[PDB]
RNA sequence: AACUCAAUUUGUAAAAAAGUUUUAGAGCUAGAAAUAGCAAGUUAAAAUAAGGCUAGUCCGUUAUCAACUUGAAAAAGUGGCACCGAGUCGGUGCU
DNA sequence: CAATACTTTTTTTTACAAATTGAGT
DNA sequence: AAAAAGTATTG
């Protein structure tokens, strides 16, 4: 009779197996191997480690871009097929050159010259078209001939770097001046409202507009210049249509629903449309002068720099970037020498200072160039014009940067068009191919069709229409885009959980619909003066109430159902309704929308298109994009009106339901046939509803349920971190495991406990924006601040109190509060989301509660406008005005104080549930379920505080035990709990308020021996804790506070690290230079890394024992060896399929094939005088031993750092009570790291500063020693200061030793081993 | 168990702009030579896990892994119990 | 050999679905 | 976003 305590963790796995007097037992163990020893002692108490799991997200992402790179490379193959056959007649070593253009002189099989092929002819290209761009202007605007390739060059281009896909429609080239397409609106507003005009007098547009400013600021800079004019005005929305904001034309026009636009969607076309439609065609010339602004705009927010109208407004922005380029450098140059030649040599040739030497060859950020020539040109004269071009990042522009990525692919076509439409008449095919070739540039999967596959891809759902290679001109007739558009979200839309072989409804369907109707209604009852009991409506009731109102009312009120049937239809003047309400909370909202758009009742009453709503309501639901929408929909064109058909591809229905159909109005009952939407229709006088229906044994819909229906794979679809799913795993195995150690005796409990700037900065930025707070001018900021929860608190706050209407100086944060909103006393959550900053936390009001009235009743509007901004949540918005709700009650504060001992998380009992699943598996006669093993599930406050409250203290630092410390006292508190309150087996094991507060307050008291309640008294419970119901003991205090006191002082627990192959990438994604070093890879096959470069640093999957022999010296004579050879992750597959082949070609001979050994990282090896080493990859080591330091010292460590109740003297004196126990653990440390560590000279520096700081305070000694474990904590050295003296790590480089030694096979709980020794091969 | 709202986490797809690496952008004068003085510099092609077979405009870095026997694989199978004590586990007795 | 010091790919957008938690009902 | 292995140069 046993139990098993267990500590769940992302990196670790406590366990312990303990037995009803609370101690540990130990065991001998069969031991296996070589070794001399076939048995070993070990207690039954241990943990586990492991490197933490990973989310498979960097996985996708690097594929997600594999994809983009095996897809842009065929957008050159198209493009260059085409040009091909024409290509020929002109050089038919063009694009075989454009291929090994990479390779060396030496490697080409062509001219070296790339474009044309020789050097004269070349080199004049590069000096009229110093960049692609300058060929690009020109192929535009000049009308002679052009040379096929340059014009190959020039598409390609546009091909390869196409551009973004964020804005759709067209974008028109001839709008072009800001300052005339804005005229012409004015000029086309006014013609409509002649009562009203504009005067547009002086107002300049290209300065408000096109200014490098924010959206909205532009705006609101715009109508600043229109007194009389209002922001969210029709011309103030119509501007903000133009500057590409999304403005909502309701209020403009005393319209119903909220009518956006947004110029960039695929709606506003048909959005416009349903506008248009309301308000008259009279105002089309309107938002389309609307348009060609925008079409203006962005431009002007796409071109660094302004220049002359032409039809290649892009690459002409670049080359009068070039030219200033070009301009800027021939004064700087010249500037710089006439006045600083102590520089000129580091600037311009210097690659490793970020001059502008490094800033072309070197890799000097535009940034890094800047910060660091600035007080330069400061310092000399004549720089002031070229200070402003730095300062808007104008200085020196390259040509291909960051900032490209706004440039949507609209931009690039305008040009590629142009360029065929020039050269068609010269060269034919082109003409031929002028839209085969921009389909290339336009083209692009859509998102919801996926991967082009046929077959071999678990990522794909597509549906192959035909059969022929997709490409992108018959990708509609190849791809039924829909069929898959559907099959897109088919897949990750859930199951009916009790139909799991049926799909579930749309949220919207008519049935789910009706069904929620019946089922509240079945429920209602009414009785009126002549009735003996209240009754239940019958079927010929429900159905007469859901035609005369529910199909007539969305909303179903009960005084409609009064007055408008009871009254009007059943004569009852007066009667009495139970079973609702105010009104009734279902609704048939689908069915009433449906009724608003086809205005056709006889036809949505008409039973027979049931099964056409529905689709109806699937395909609007189950789409989003309008084209995929009206496709789908157009089956019914002949069977609406257009003007419906319209208004009907503009309804959108988001939600899945939890219900099938073959369930509600599917399956039937036996002796009956009616299903159970037909019992909700009518059901006798039972009128039972679903969950009554689903149960009732009395029919055959719950056999039929329960009639429906791996591991690692059940762990896998949980909702949850990686990380925890695998240590839920690794928590099953030490289970079975252990119940195998204890000879298939299941135990009795099993004890569970699971542990619990960028983007910062974008949040104020946002949030500051809604309010137009001028704080970040007023207060600029860096990225890597806001991590100081003040600091960030006040930009969050903008810079006003929470609980008082007057701001805070940024000047005297230290002074300033930081309030728990819901206070710690109740549940802890230091947190952004239940945190302020005040200047006094004491105007929150009382501290026992949430802030008062007085408070909420004076800040909420200022909270309100914190949300409207995003600065706070709706979480934090709601704890903020509790109080005006009712403040947290007394009540509340119970369930705080509950759920600090109660395991709320859902991911924690699904553990319990699989856990009591695997152990309870017997079944008695009335088929209930024999329990066995009773599960138990525990927070981490109840052993965080058993062990302050008894000297238990954990100090992380020292080793890994502490894992496994905890798994025993959570078998410890569990046990010894379920024992003492039995009745609370319904709030941990699987299977008048204040009352309560003090209960759950008061809970862990039992095991305390002298209780000082807040109250004044001293209340002492007995030596002996005994349960009231059954006479068992449950806990001696004299015992158990030792019998707990010595399992914690056990040197021997069974650390074991997780034996792992690594997996991954290959090697460091850096992209290294030519060197000659035999350790860089090959990028490519023909591709000598000393000519080309190559990758470096490969990660090693494991190593291998490799006993053989080496061809040594110059007779070619072998000499053994032992060497230990290291497999990359990219070796891998090559060495496993034909090892030997593998080894010989690396120069192995007579390999012993029998004695390879694989071994994995983390593979344990021991060595003399019981030091343990780790490996990490084939040359690299970690140390495998852990301190059993003394409890003793432990505390003493603990209480010596935590100096900050009364009984702290007791503690606080012990202290300088036990100062000599430093030295002491000085000689703890050392005469361990001489034994294990062996770095001797390291440990010199920790002796010479300890030593050096003896003088220096207890606590600050005391603290700074905690880090010296750093040089003894298992695993890989690391680096660690103790005052301020660094102590670099000392690295075991060479495995050489761990070849004589002893290897090491662990079991999961490392009690089952199998001991090898490595001396006893060759 | 419902509903509403919001936040978080996981998982999939479609896109863009960078970055790097070789080559192409004839460097010129002087000096035997290293070295000096000048000139220039912004762009492009190509690769972007080696590569794989099932040959797709597909798949290639997540998950899972002690040893041994058995298996294609998933996975199954394999190691006695009590007491005393404790510096990584010893010692003792029992079948 | 041991000591020492340097390096290690990045940024952005669109679209969907599922739990799960946490506060209102 | 650091841990810590890979790499190189120096004692």
């Amino acid at each position: 009779k046993y139990s098993i305590g267990l500590a769940i963790g992302t990196n670790s796995v406590g366990w312990a197996v303990i037995t009803d007097e609370y101690k540990v037992p130990s065991k001998k163990f069969k031991v296996l191997g070589n070794t001399d020893r076939h048995s070993i002692k070990k207690n039954l108490i241990g943990a586990l480690l492991f490197d933490s799991g990973e989310t498979a997200e960097a996985t996708r992402l690097k594929r997600t871009a594999r994809r983009r790179y095996t897809r842009r490379k065929n957008r050159i193959c198209y493009l260059q097929e085409i040009f091909s056959n024409e290509m020929a007649k002109v050089d038919d070593s063009f694009f075989h050159r454009l291929e090994e253009s990479f390779l060396v002189e030496e490697d080409k099989k062509h001219e070296r010259h790339p474009i044309f092929g020789n050097i004269v002819d070349e080199v004049a290209y590069h000096e009229k078209y110093p960049t692609i761009y300058h060929l690009r202007k020109k192929l535009v605007d000049s009308t002679d001939k052009a040379d096929l390739r340059l014009i190959y060059l020039a598409l390609a281009h546009m091909i390869k770097f196409r551009g973004h896909f964020l804005i759709e429609g067209d974008l028109n080239p001839d709008n072009s001046d800001v300052d005339k397409l804005f005229i012409q609106l004015v000029q086309t507003y006014n013609q409509l409202f002649e009562e009203n005009p504009i005067n547009a007098s002086g107002v300049d547009a290209k300065a408000i507009l096109s200014a490098r400013l924010s959206k909205s600021r532009r705006l609101e800079n715009l109508i600043a210049q229109l007194p009389g004019e209002k922001k969210n005005g029709l011309f103030g929305n119509l501007i903000a249509l133009s500057l590409g904001l999304t403005p909502n034309f309701k209020s403009n026009f005393d319209l119903a629903e909220d009518t956006k636009l947004q110029l960039s969607k695929d709606t506003y076309d048909d959005d416009l449309d349903n506008l248009l439609a309301q308000i008259g065609d009279q105002y089309a010339d309107l938002f389309l002068a609307a348009k060609n602004l925008s079409d203006a705009i962005l431009l002007s927010d796409i071109l660094r720099v302004n220049t002359e109208i032409t039809k290649a407004p892009l690459s002409a922005s670049m080359i009068k970037l070039y030219d200033e380029h070009h301009q800027d450098l021939t004064l700087l140059k010249a500037l710089v020498r006439q006045q600083l030649p102590e520089k000129y040599k580091e600037i311009f040739f210097d690659q490793s200072k970020n001059g502008y030497a490094g800033y072309i060859d070197g890799g000097a950020s535009q940034e890094e160039f800047y910060k660091f020539i600035k007080p330069i040109l400061e310092k000399m004269d004549g720089t002031e014009e070229l200070l402003v071009k730095l300062n808007r990042e104008d200085l020196l522009r390259k040509q291909r940067t960051f900032d490209n990525g706004i440039i949507p692919h609209q931009i690039h076509l305008g040009e590629l068009h142009a360029i065929l439409r020039r050269q068609e008449d010269f060269y034919p095919f082109l003409k031929d191919n002028r839209e085969k070739i921009e389909k290339i540039l336009t083209f692009r999967i859509p998102y919801y069709v996926g991967p082009l596959a046929r077959g071999n891809s678990r990522f794909a759902w597509m549906t192959r229409k035909s059969e022929e290679t997709i490409t992108p001109w018959n990708f509609e007739k190849v791809v039924d885009k829909g069929a898959s558009a559907q099959s897109f979200i088919e897949r990750m839309t859930n199951f009916d959980k009790n139909l799991p072989n049926e799909k579930v409804l749309p949220k919207h369907s008519l049935l789910y619909e009706y069904f929620t109707v019946y089922n509240e209604l079945t429920k209602v009852k009414y009785v009126t003066e002549g009735m003996r009991k209240p009754a239940f409506l019958s079927g010929d009731q429900k159905k007469a109430i859901v035609d005369l109102l529910f199909k007539t009312n969305r909303k179903v009120t009960v005084k409609q159902l009064k007055e408008d049937y009871f009254k009007k239809i059943e004569c009852f003047d007066s009667v009495e309704i139970s079973g609702v309400e105010d009104r009734f909370n279902a609704s048939l909202g689908t069915y009433h929308d449906l009724l608003k758009i086809i205005k056709d009742k006889d036809f949505l009453d008409n039973e027979e298109n049931e099964d056409i709503l529905e689709d109806i309501v699937l395909t609007l639901t189950l789409f989003e994009d309008r084209e995929m929408i009206e496709e789908r929909l157009k089956t019914y064109a002949h069977l609406f009106d257009d003007k419906v058909m319209k208004q009907l591809k503009r309804r959108r229905y988001t939600g899945w339901g939890r219900l099938s159909r073959k369930l509600i109005n599917g399956i039937r009952d036996k002796q009956s046939g009616k299903t159970i939407l037909d019992f909700l229709k009518s059901d006798g006088f039972a009128n039972r509803n679903f969950i009554q229906l689903i149960h009732d044994d009395s029919l055959t819909f719950k056999e039929d349920i329960q009639k429906a229906q791996s591991l690692h794979e059940h762990i896998a679809n949980l909702a949850g971190s990686p990380a925890i799913k695998k240590g839920i795993l690794q928590t099953v195995k030490v289970v079975d495991e252990l119940v195998k150690v204890m000879g298939r005796h299941k135990p009795e409990n099993i004890v569970i406990e699971m542990a619990r700037s960028r983007e910062r900065m974008k949040r104020i930025e946002e949030g500051i924006k809604e309010l137009g707070s001028q704080i970040l001018k007023e207060h600029p900021v860096e990225n890597t601040q806001l991590q100081n929860e003040k600091l960030y608190l006040y930009y969050l706050q903008n810079g006003r109190d929470m609980y008082v209407d007057q701001e805070l100086d940024i000047n005297r944060l230290s002074d300033y509060d930081v309030d728990a909103i819901v206070p710690q006393s109740f549940l802890k959550d230091d947190s952004i989301d239940n945190k302020v900053l005040t200047r006094s936390d004491k105007n929150r009001g009382k501290s026992d509660n949430v802030p008062s009235e007085e408070v909420v009743k004076k800040m909420k509007n200022y909270w309100r406008q914190l949300l409207n901004a995003k600065l706070i949540t709706q979480r934090k918005f709601d704890n903020l005005t509790k109080a005006e709700r009712g403040g947290l009650s007394e009540l509340d504060k119970a369930g705080f104080i509950k759920r600090q001992l109660v395991e709320t998380r859902q991911i924690t009992k699904h553990v319990a549930q699989i856990l009591d699943s695997r152990m309870n598996t017997k079944y008695d006669e009335n088929d209930k379920l024999i329990r066995e093993v009773k599960v138990i599930t525990l927070k981490s406050k109840l052993v965080s505080d058993f062990r302050k409250d008894f000297q238990f203290y954990k100090v992380r630092e020292i080793n890994n035990y502490h894992h496994a410390h905890d798994a025993y006292l959570n078998a410890v508190v569990g046990t010894a709990l379920i024992k003492k309150y039995p009745k609370l087996e319904s709030e941990f094991v699987y299977g008048k308020a204040t009352a309560k507060y003090f209960f759950y307050s008061n809970i862990m008291n039992f095991f305390k021996t002298e209780i000082t309640l807040a109250n004044g008294e001293i209340r002492k419970r007995p030596l002996i804790e005994t349960n009231g119901e059954t006479g068992e003991i449950v806990w001696d205090k004299g015992r158990d506070f030792a019998t707990v006191r010595k399992v914690l002082s056990m040197p021997q627990v069974n650390i074991v690290k997780k034996t792992e192959v690594q997996t991954g990438g290959f090697s460091k994604e850096s992209i290294l230079p030519k060197r000659n070093s035999d350790k860089l890879i090959a990028r490519k096959k023909d591709w000598d890394p000393k000519k080309y470069g190559g990758f470096d640093s490969p990660t090693v999957a494991y190593s291998v024992l490799v006993v053989a022999k080496v061809e040594k010296g110059k007779s070619k004579k072998l000499k053994s060896v032992k060497e230990l050879l290291g497999i990359t992750i990219m070796e891998r597959s090559s060495f496993e399929k034909n090892p030997i082949d593998f080894l010989e070609a690396k120069g192995y001979k007579e390999v012993k094939k029998d004695l390879i050994i694989k071994l994995p990282k983390y593979s344990l090896f021991e060595l003399e005088n019981g030091r343990k080493r780790m490996l990490a990859s084939a040359g690299v080591l970690q140390k495998g031993n852990e301190l059993a330091l003394p409890s003793k010292y432990v505390n003493f460590l603990y209480l010596a750092s935590h100096y900050e109740p009364e009984d702290n003297e007791q503690k606080q004196l012990f202290v300088e009570q036990h100062k000599h126990y430093l030295d002491e653990i000085i000689e703890q440390i050392s005469e361990f790291s001489k034994r294990v560590i062996l770095a001797d000279a390291n440990l010199d520096k920790v002796l010479s500063a300890y030593n050096k700081h003896r003088d220096k305070p207890i606590r600050e000694q005391a603290e700074n020693i905690i880090h010296l474990f750093t040089l003894t904590n298992l695993g890989a050295p690391a680096a660690f200061k103790y005052f301020d003296t660094t102590i670099d790590r000392k690295r075991y480089t060479s495995t050489k030793e761990v070849l004589d030694a002893t290897l090491i096979h662990q079991s999961i709980t490392g009690l089952y081993e199998t001991r090898i020794d490595l001396s006893q091969l060759g």
